[PDB]
């Protein structure tokens, strides 16, 4: 399903980043959602087109986006998503 | 399941590049890339529309790593294209 | 499912040839069919047996068997293994 | 699917220390470890839950390689942390 | 499913070796049994505790657990597994 | 699912040993290989239905890379075995 992690801890940034490729660990709330993956990377698209969010697969099919930013936004891309 | 990006951002050409195979990554300035499909198939199915694409002018293919493969090209094409994987 | 390949592209070859074992690699209508791993090799072994045909696996269980060879021999082979 | 080791082995420690990450590794001995709640997740809980529990004093979270979290702390802790996620 | 092999080979050693870590491996009835994770640890802590056997886990999620030693005891540890 | 390859090519030998590993390898030249047994097995079976072949003359046993382990020996046995594993 999908999950926002308000405030995270650095330790829960280290572990994310450990599951992220090299170009987007190397660039707050964060959103979590599992998405098949054509919609990973449409609803990633959307985000790049977006300011003040950025996204990220997380490794581990139906794999997992990752939405970082500021709280309204990243509730604002949560929701868009659930359409 | 299927979707259908109109107009990706450079970010976007960026993440798919990274997941595709270093040969494939060329073909992607050969073409307009107006649309981008992106469909999951298993891989006989795969392999038979890649070649068909392949074969069809305007449009790019390449798989990204039942797995998927993505569809480069201007909009009628990739929905054309779309549409016959459908059938 | 099943599929037949005519007249297959230098690219589908190039996709193809980056998913076999270099044995097979190394060595026109391309037939892929999926098919459980003993049938696979079982049918494999069928087509060592007769000439005209050529079989590689394809890596991604349940995996991918293609038959290289002329039209009327895939086409032949991908009915064999429906029985 | 969920489990609650109850005062490990050292040898059982051993075990988990093996399939932890290095950079966890050292959270162990910062934390004084009477059980350790095993427990598997699909990836946005696992993350959401860690971070709770990273947040938290007296436990220790780490990943274990749907995959599994392992909550290590006091048994007090540890329980409520497993209750939690049971809701 | 649950399985003993009473008085194994050398080669099946060999097989299970290959398929273990190499901390466990460095380390007579065999009982292997399929188990989600946290119960593989939850169990294997048990053996640890009892002497007269040793575990490890075997790679192939639902992994599976191996419990090496004596008859008597192998057989009760995988009695013991069913409740 | 199971299924047995009676007099085997020499192409079809080729395949599977470089499916198996470099230590079973030698035992297919020790052993007169009128027929191969595929079946697919759970773990626990494959390791206790290949220690059963082991102890079997006439046939020798390996992984393939639930997985799959190849019986290799002279019809009668491998068709025993075969039977053998189906109870």
């Amino acid at each position: 399903k999908k999950r926002i992690i308000n405030a995270p801890t650095l330790e829960t940034l280290a572990m994310l980043k450990r599951r992220m490729p090299s170009e987007s660990r190397n660039r707050d709330a964060i959103g979590l959602i599992m998405l098949p993956v054509p919609d990973l990377y449409f609803y990633a698209d959307q985000a790049s087109k977006s300011a003040h969010v950025a996204v990220s697969e997380i490794f581990g099919h139906i794999t997992t986006l990752a939405i970082f930013g500021e709280v309204a936004a990243v509730n604002e891309a949560m929701r868009i998503i659930e359409d």
